[PDB]
């Protein structure tokens, strides 16, 4: 499984290969000293743009890592030290969004007749942007009215416009987990939902990014939310009302998307504003999103 | 102060208006003067450099007043070179208000007592004389916005009404154009104001020393040469200031980040038989002093 993360450790910042789930190699160390090259860009995004060569040359790295040699620590190095940012800590562009792709959800948030015939797109500011383990601010002067939301989030590779339905996938770098985090008052308030979606760090991202050859079958994933421990959330991308390659050709009709553009594909039902008393988020809160083979994204809603 | 986006020689560089006539290459201007090389090869990054930028470019505009033997190595008439939009590639989306001129919402359909805030991708950025795709396989519905655009100078979150001003370096225009029919189709604005190259911006990007009155600006429209819209700043619903207060509430806006403040009435969508754009079709925007941002839609 081809899994790639941002971390960072003592100070340095860089793109990351996991190793059995316990290490993360430092690729650019690693090709320095494994193949006595200097070629592997300084950020996911700019790695992602190489396409299928940048995946077989990582994959060829970590394959040589795995014979004896007596310098490993200068770049293979245990995940417990490593901080995680999200794995495209600055994208170039706004997140884009998709609401109400699953029934349910639609159906939460208000009745069956708000169920979409075409998909409703939207954006988070990349300001929103934020890592595993990091701190959701409360944005307690703003709203009282934050909320939750799991989601797979699918990663551009190939540029390309007027993308058919056909070729979607080939235009698919890779899968990483999404927190929709959104300040539902403001959403009602605004009408159009970018403020309510964009307040400072309301989208952690990650842990890491599992490039598309590791996941074959995306329609069989499945996106469960724990806050405080409590099951919230689980849905399976097969129950998506559009699925991936018509999103993506929707999207591409009359708009480039461009290589390490982000899409947020919605949602499940069992969102915080779904209940009766509603649960909206409050300091000290904990939410758990996990899409196996990703992983779980985990924040915690700060003081 | 009338900073630009300019290419010459299939290099792009920042550059400063001289006398309307003339465009400095500041970089190129820098070396030449100073036989230093500091300043950065996009205006976002000049931009994110703050006073000191704008301090440097009136010194060096200062000091290439004088003779000087090599006047054409940093000195380009302005008819020579390709105008960009001033920030080529913002690095987020272009923040929209939508109904911030009260004649626009009615011959839309109705007044907001809040902002209504959406974006348009960073793919929809072109230049002043670029060809917008009129996107004939997607929308017959294609209309056109002229709006005052300011472009943030200096990051803040939690900014008040009345330090607003501070955060802003300039004023350049934006042509808004829409996909009407794509915008009731998915409810959200994005999808129907993100399509390629529906973001014309400049010509140029004024400092707001410059502009010390933003409120006195004037909007005008024309299509094929046709007056269609004709708006004053002052009718703006929420001003600047309070664009700003609103949107920083809970987010930070950052050095380079563009708020396109609205259009005002006469829209294609507002005509009793619609005018939508069709290829051919020429729109003209003005507002003085940033001059005239000007394109055609493209062929099918
Ligand atoms: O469905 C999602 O994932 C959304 O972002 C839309 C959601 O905010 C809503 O208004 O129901
Ligand atoms: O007022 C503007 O500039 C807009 O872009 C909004 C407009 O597209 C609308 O349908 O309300
Ligand atoms: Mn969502
Ligand atoms: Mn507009």
């Amino acid at each position: 499984s081809m899994k790639f993360a941002t971390g960072e450790l003592y100070n340095r910042m860089f793109v990351g290969l996991i190793i059995d789930d316990e290490k993360i190699m430092d690729l650019q160390k690693a090709e320095k000293k494994l193949f006595e090259l200097e070629t592997i860009p300084g950020s996911l995004i700019e790695c992602i743009a190489e396409g299928d060569k940048f995946v077989a040359h990582a994959r060829q790295l970590a394959e040589w890592a795995k014979k004896p040699n007596d310098e490993l620590g200068s770049f293979m190095y245990s995940l417990s030290e490593v901080k995680l940012h999200a794995p495209i800590p600055k994208p170039s562009k706004n997140i884009i969004c998709i609401g109400k792709n699953y029934r349910d959800h639609a159906i939460e948030m208000g009745s069956e007749a708000d169920i979409p015939e075409h998909p409703m797109v939207f954006t988070k500011s990349p300001v929103t942007v934020t890592g595993h383990g990091d701190i959701v601010k409360s944005h307690e002067e703003v709203t009282s009215q934050l909320d939750y939301e799991g989601e797979l989030a699918v990663v551009i590779g190939k540029s390309g416009t007027r993308i058919s339905k056909e070729d979607a996938y080939d235009h698919v770098f890779g899968y990483t987990i999404v927190n929709d985090i959104t300040a539902r008052d403001l959403q009602k308030r605004h009408k159009q939902f970018f403020i309510g979606k964009s307040l400072d760090t309301t989208c952690p991202m990650g842990p890491v990014l599992v490039h598309k050859s590791s996941i074959q079958e995306p329609e069989r994933l499945k996106v469960e939310t724990r806050v405080n421990g409590e099951l919230r959330q689980s849905g399976s991308a097969s129950d998506m009302i559009f699925s991936i390659p018509e999103l993506i050709e929707t999207l591409s009709k009359g708009m480039t998307l461009e290589a390490g553009d982000i899409i947020a594909t919605g949602t499940p039902s069992g969102v915080g504003k779904g209940f009766t008393p509603p649960k909206f988020l409050r300091s000290g809160d904990k939410i758990d999103i996990t899409i196996d083979p990703i992983g779980t994204l985990s924040n915690q809603i700060g003081l």
